[PDB]
């Protein structure tokens, strides 16, 4: 069995990233560039507990990073309502790059190796009117000289190296998902009794011209990975929670880069841009139950011949037969 | 780009082995166990040049075994002639199995890592009819206890564990992999054990068999496969049944043939091969020589079951973000 994901397939890896700079589309009016088609797609990942100890072993050692996903769960953080079904952490190689890596495996199976999504980020934040970001930046900024720092996070998103790139932040998520007029839901690593981690809404966009399902990725340690729903049937629903537990009571996800009446009406923001539904949990007061908001998650969409995930769990099989 | 060939599609690969094993057609009638049409399969290396010596470099170093190849070529055994196009040694694990592995890769470009060719085999010298086989392998013994000899020659074709992961084989067992195969082997080696030559599928009439050979390489116990590299006329597409030898031209050896078969040697190798005959430079430079030699076949492994048109694109898309 391959040692990674990407080994299962090289040649599909390479089809894969040669569609996805020709999906993407240029306006002239000064609109950001964004993807046509390619930013509906998701991975699921499919079922390893059919197999036995030692397989999944290897299986995991090769696909799962363990590290964030038990730092994560230990958390409370990660797969923690009862209702849900379980996410877990791909591998995604460290090297500066990895918001986009882990963003372009969530969606394609594949790693952002071509620096299609790092210099479509780069292209924005240098050649067009970034005003506005740096506004709700300069909000967000001191929520918790501003032409020094505001050059200093463009010159980050340049494909130069400094780890061979520039390692990225909130204001470059923000910009990402802007561009693939999708939102992305961060789940980091951070307890109360003692900023990355949040939602990241295209607010450049009209909710109706979106994708509705989040891109969900995992952040620990500067490292980035996508938290990709696990294939299951059933019956647990599909969902990421928009708040964490806090002890007795619960601390809603932080919302990036609001404007002032955006945050007034976070709620109903929130409920355009994402399918919010309602998921009662076990209350850790003496409630016993709460309802609390969830995104739904998309079902698996991305066609066996751009998905690795297939070939390599086609493999799995093969290998598994002889035994 | 990728380490070696078969890590350039994993399941590509996975479905071409899988393709093998229902290939085998397995007669009750006691006629040996065949390949229905897969044998009718060859591949060529693509051309390796018109890329900068960094990557020429990096490819060479992925799938040309140059230490063989270089081998070969300093002993004037491989690429001798300059009329015939180049053949070039792909890499071939060392397991014991590379008889079979550097076969598999000749027509399939993968390598026999499911031990397809390698059970055949053992299923034919321990499952059916071994008689003519073993008479032939007696008189070719003898050109120079034999029912424990023979006993331990159909063992080695086994899977069991001999120090390499496999039993080494040797050249009666070629002969019978090419009676398997319906086509002729060639090795071409420093000899020309005494493995190199020619094979043929002598249980099989000519007609029901694939006419061009399998053309293998062999040094220090380890075979590869030589194919031939892709764009490369105007040179003949052919390998040649004779080396130069000491100022003269002679014959490959072709093995496990009974008196009266030899006795019609030229015709043989008419029937099993396509023979032309060509001309080459003799030795005093006043003076040309006519040789035979075998047509080789055209690459023919479609897209879907062909490692080296992947690994081609590969290569294809690095060197434009190069
Ligand atoms: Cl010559
Ligand atoms: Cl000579």
């Amino acid at each position: 069995l391959p040692q990674a994901l990407y080994l299962s397939n090289m040649r599909k890896a390479v089809k894969i990233r040669e569609r996805t700079p020709e999906d993407i589309f240029k306006p002239t009016n000064g609109i950001i560039h964004h993807f046509k088609t390619m930013h509906r797609y998701t991975l699921e990942m499919f079922r390893t507990c059919q197999f036995c100890p030692q397989f999944r072993e290897i299986i995991h050692k090769a696909l799962i990073d363990r590290n964030i996903q038990a730092t994560l769960e230990s958390q409370k953080k990660l797969n923690w309502c009862r209702e849900v079904r379980k996410l877990v952490a791909l591998k995604t190689n460290g090297d500066g790059n990895c918001l986009m890596h882990a963003t372009s495996q969530y969606m394609w199976s594949v790693q952002d190796t071509d620096l299609v999504l790092r210099k479509a980020l780069f292209s924005t934040l240098k050649e067009t009117d970034t005003r506005n970001f740096k506004f709700r930046w300069q909000l967000e900024s001191l929520k918790s000289n501003w032409n020094d720092e505001w050059d200093n996070l463009i010159k980050m998103a340049s494909t130069d190296t400094p780890l061979q790139y520039n390692s990225l932040e909130e204001i470059h998520i923000f910009v990402l998902c802007n561009i693939l007029r999708r939102p992305i839901i961060v789940i980091s690593d951070k307890l109360r009794s003692l900023k990355v981690g949040g939602i990241y809404l295209p607010l450049h966009w009209p909710a109706q011209e979106c994708y509705r399902y989040p891109i969900v990725l995992g952040y620990d340690s500067h490292h980035f990975v996508p938290l990709v729903t696990l294939k299951d049937s059933g019956p647990e629903i599909r969902a990421v929670p928009l708040v964490n537990r806090d002890r007795g009571r619960f601390e809603d996800l932080k919302v990036h880069f609001l404007t002032d009446p955006e945050n007034e009406m976070k709620e109903k923001l929130l409920k355009e841009y994402l399918m919010v539904i309602e998921i009662p949990v076990q209350g850790w007061d003496h409630g016993t139950t709460h309802l609390i908001n969830a995104a739904k998650l998309d079902e698996a969409n991305l066609p066996k011949e751009i998905n690795l995930v297939d070939d390599y769990f086609e493999l799995v099989q093969h290998e598994y037969k002889k035994w």
